[PDB]
């Protein structure tokens, strides 16, 4: 019903993922979006990179519950 994107940081430095609370529609595609993302989660620790987990769920009170991922 919803669209499970999550928004992805490249940075050989600081990598991170993002979830995207607010529906912004933009995405190749569902399997590119976990693809790329888990290819890049790979090389980052791989090489040592920061890994910074931002995904917001049931804890967003305020953006009246950004999930929508199903």
């Amino acid at each position: 019903m919803g669209k499970a994107y999550y928004d992805i940081v490249g940075s050989d430095n600081r990598w991170g993922i993002r979830h995207d609370d607010d529906p912004t529609g933009d995405y190749s595609s569902k399997e590119a979006a976990f693809e790329a993302a888990c290819a890049a989660a790979s090389n980052a620790i791989k090489f040592g990179h920061e890994v910074r987990i931002t995904v917001p769920g049931n804890d967003g009170s305020e953006t009246n519950l950004g999930v929508i991922t199903n």
